[PDB]
């Protein structure tokens, strides 16, 4: 049993108002966490330089959730200085926050950047730790025992967002 | 020139009003950062035991600001282990949440709480970091220029939060 809260065409106009939304507020290099974290900055920074024309940088932070989940980052790659620039962390789903204090911390290690904010395709609530996202595709309050799930063509071979019982 | 916000009594009933929602919503370590959020932090166990009966431990972060504000943990000194706890963080004036993601930073490495959770005497805005408050005694929109500067007797022989002009 699960419940699809988005589908492929949610996802898309989901996507479209969060890159309008950033160029609305920022006039900035997008890095993602989570494997569908990544694939998501990229589908964003398709449609930004759609809407304003120009290239958008895509980074990626390799962090592992461990069971207070301690998630390990494995890496980075950036490829260009973050240094005074805006960085927006693209996440799938913001639950504990956990990930995305992770992924702060691996950016203020790896530069200097004047800003972070971050992007999220679902926020479920339920977070350990004092982080809000700056963007948000949908809010889904959940209960503590629900599950919700992001798959992506890239990852999973169909775009949907759904909910599953514990 | 400088306007006041909040008078002493406008200070107890924030203070008072922020110790009432910290036990209705966890039915806690509290640990204050920079030299006025610990002083709030003790103010605040004293009134939640005032209101529960039951002792509330305090700790400290010792963080220093520098100019990306980047501030330095000089040091913690938090009397129980906080693994496994909720431990929520004390600030005088949110802001950027460079100080806040030292201190939860510094936390997590000290030990594994269950959640982290923040509660600051006023936000200003301007966060340059993707940190929200999770009590909040005023909220007071300002300017980039505009400053906000907490006076508590403990420190400064009076209690007044004051916002100032370029
Ligand atoms: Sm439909
Ligand atoms: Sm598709
Ligand atoms: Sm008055
Ligand atoms: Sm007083």
């Amino acid at each position: 049993q699960k419940a699809v809260i988005l589908d492929e065409q949610a996802i898309r106009r989901a996507l479209t108002r969060i890159a309008h939304e950033m160029i609305e507020r920022n006039k900035c290099i997008l890095v993602g966490i989570k494997t569908r974290g990544i694939y998501l900055a990229k589908r964003l920074a398709e449609r930004i330089e759609q809407i304003e024309g120009n290239p958008v940088t895509v980074g990626e932070i390799d962090i592992t959730l461990y069971r207070n989940d301690e998630p390990l980052v494995k890496g980075a790659d950036i490829p260009v200085d973050i240094t005074d620039q805006k960085v927006i962390l693209v996440d799938d789903v913001l639950y504990t926050g956990r990930t995305v204090r992770a992924g702060m911390d691996a950016l203020v290690d790896v530069g200097r950047p004047s800003s972070i904010q971050l992007a999220v395709l679902v926020d479920r609530g339920h977070r350990e730790l004092p982080i809000r996202a700056d963007y948000i595709g949908k809010n889904i309050p959940t209960s503590k025992s629900e599950k919700v799930m992001v798959q992506l063509d890239e990852v999973d071979q169909n775009d949907l967002v759904a909910i599953y019982e514990n």
